[PDB]
């Protein structure tokens, strides 16, 4: 007998409506950020190539359809900890169920653009706990990596978005976030240096999503 293979990854897949709402919010942020004096002044720390940079074009690789928030990347069972994650009762019980996710910030770096997701305690139960953990995650609470990718630079892989978020959270943890450098319609804009920018939403955006497995 042959084993059943696992998904490419598990995660929350936003509904059509929620994906459209978050996608549009992301795009508006890119337009506002790229128009902002504070951003234009730091373009050197953003790119090395010398007019105005249109961020919607810079982040040219974007999700084609619905947006998602990954919990555990499985690579069909090949990833470390994949089988252990999938066998959990809470994962099997939650499969196909609806959840509401909270978006607390949008961010941009020279590599990725994404949305920070803050999980409920119920949702944290579906967040993986692995042996090999990122070094950039140390000192940060479980689930800190949770995000929705909105765009990637040409030579960047989508997984980078979560690493970028962790890096930003590490900076904020150390209080290097600094004084807000702008006031956008949705929240305060922070310049974190090294081409990194964060919009802290005044009002968290709620999105509806289904927890399930993607197979590619």
């Amino acid at each position: 007998l042959e084993k059943d293979f696992l998904p490419l990854y598990f995660g929350w897949f936003l509904t059509k409506k929620s994906s459209e709402t978050l996608r549009k919010a992301g795009q508006v942020f890119l337009e506002e950020l790229g128009n902002h004096k504070a951003f234009k002044k730091e373009l050197r720390h953003f790119i090395s190539g010398d007019e105005k940079l249109e961020l919607v074009s810079y982040f040219g690789k974007r999700p084609p359809g619905v947006l998602h928030c990954t919990t555990k990347f499985c690579d069909y069972g090949k990833a470390a900890g994949a089988e252990e994650y999938a066998q959990q009762e809470v994962v099997k019980r939650s499969y196909g169920k609806a959840f509401k996710l909270s978006i607390s910030a949008l961010f941009v770096t020279p590599k990725t653009a994404g949305a920070q997701v803050v999980l409920t305690d119920q949702e944290l139960q579906l967040w993986p706990s692995d042996l090999d953990k990122p070094s950039a995650s140390e000192g940060l609470p479980p689930g800190s990596r949770a995000h929705v990718t909105l765009g990637c630079a040409a030579d960047v892989q989508p997984v980078q978005t979560g690493l970028d978020l962790l890096d930003i959270l590490q900076q904020v943890k150390g209080g290097s976030q600094g004084e807000a450098v702008g006031e956008l319609p949705r929240g305060k804009l922070y310049s974190l240096g090294k081409g990194r920018w964060m919009l802290s939403l005044t009002k968290k955006m709620e999105v509806k999503a289904i927890f399930t497995g993607y197979y590619g």
